[PDB]
């Protein structure tokens, strides 16, 4: 088989507790693909039983593996069983999309299923703006009908007040204060989640967030990017705005720059510095920032392997990751790959295999050659 197939047996073996062989035998002997065997896998994962238990059951309801799944997650969140799950959807007239979205929604309120849409009907409403108005009434610790009755006194929508909920609970303010908030800075309330974010990042309030937005004359978009680049450096967000103009770059840079200066375990000048050392992008220079945290190294160090293999920083951030997956270095990750002939990202993904699985690259790749 592929190196891509192999992976996603490797998974359905490690779903099913089997070996790689037994789920590809097992996925001849049901007379279905690979991807169905992981689903089902999958399925088996979530209701409790086998695989071929599962596949069982898919053709005794006459539904497809991708509805079992749907319908054994739904079973999963209402803490009933696949086949309960099927009558009540039948008795409901609703399909197992439906449902999974029904039982997410029972489950943030702590209701039945049926509980759930009783009061959507009651409500005159959609499955899935309940699973919405269900989410929202979990974040403000209200219930599902005082929020549908919040948002109609507000005038919004479902999908605004649950916007609105979250930035309630990122800045520790009820629904309706969130909404006052929004109306006071004039701001909409995806502005206000956003801002509210920003607030959460840096430690201030939402108002305190907007004052030194206007002060520095930048979006709610760019102050939430910055509050997390000062999150990340510990600095303050008006700090790494000055970092940022010293060193002449955008925000979306000095956010990836602080990612990279995090990684590294360096300022964010330094970072910039080495970058410029290195005659890099700051991209590139976090996607070696990446690499060289997965291979225990330093920046530059891994910056002189990608050199010294001859390949791209993407490859060797790839490679890297193998090599974390195998417990191996980079350099025998590769010597390895040149052995089988193979590409970086096929050999990530017979590391990850042989990760599930429990064996070697090299024992995984062996593997899915006898496969076919």
């Amino acid at each position: 088989i592929s190196v891509e197939e192999l992976l996603k047996l490797a998974k359905a073996a490690y779903y099913s507790g089997t070996t790689v062989e037994e789920a590809y035998k097992l996925a001849l002997k049901l007379g279905i693909s690979v991807e169905e065997l992981l689903k089902l896998a999958e399925a088996a994962y979530y209701s409790g039983t086998t695989v071929e238990e599962a596949y069982k059951l898919a053709l005794k309801l006459g539904i497809s593996v991708e509805e079992l799944l749907k319908l054994a997650k739904a079973a999963y969140y209402s803490g009933t069983t696949v086949e309960e799950a099927y009558k009540l959807a039948l008795k409901l007239g609703i399909s197992v999309e439906e449902l999974l979205k029904l039982a997410k929604a029972a489950y943030y309120s702590g209701t039945t299923v049926e509980e759930a849409y009783k009061l959507a009907l009651k409500l005159g409403i959609s499955v899935e703006e309940l699973l919405k108005l269900a989410e929202a009434a979990y974040y403000s610790g209200t219930t599902v009908e005082e929020a549908y009755k919040l948002a109609l006194k507000l005038g919004i929508s479902v999908e605004e007040l649950l916007k609105l909920a979250k930035a309630a609970y990122y800045s520790g303010t009820t629904v309706e204060e969130a909404y006052k908030l929004a109306l006071k800075l004039g701001i909409s309330v995806e502005e206000l989640l956003k801002l509210a974010k920003a607030a959460y990042y840096s430690g201030t309030t939402v108002e305190e967030a907007y004052k030194l937005a206007l002060k520095l004359g930048i979006s709610v978009e760019e102050l939430l990017k910055l509050a997390e680049a000062a999150y990340y450096s510990g600095t303050t967000v008006e700090e790494a705005y000055k970092l940022a103009l010293k060193l002449g770059i955008s925000v979306e840079e000095l956010l990836k720059l602080a990612k990279a200066a995090y990684y590294s375990g360096t300022t964010v000048e330094e970072a910039y510095k080495l970058a410029l050392k290195l005659g890099i992008s700051v991209e590139e220079l976090l996607k070696l920032a990446k690499a060289a945290y997965y291979s225990g190294t330093t920046v530059e160090e891994a910056y002189k392997l990608a050199l010294k293999l001859g390949i791209s920083v993407e490859e060797l951030l790839k490679l890297a990751e193998a090599a974390y997956y195998s417990g191996t270095t980079v350099e025998e990750a590769y010597k390895l790959a040149l052995k089988l002939g193979i590409s970086v990202e096929e050999l990530l993904k017979l590391a990850k295999a042989a990760y599930y699985s429990g064996t070697t690259v090299e024992e995984a790749y062996k593997l899915a050659l006898k496969l076919g």
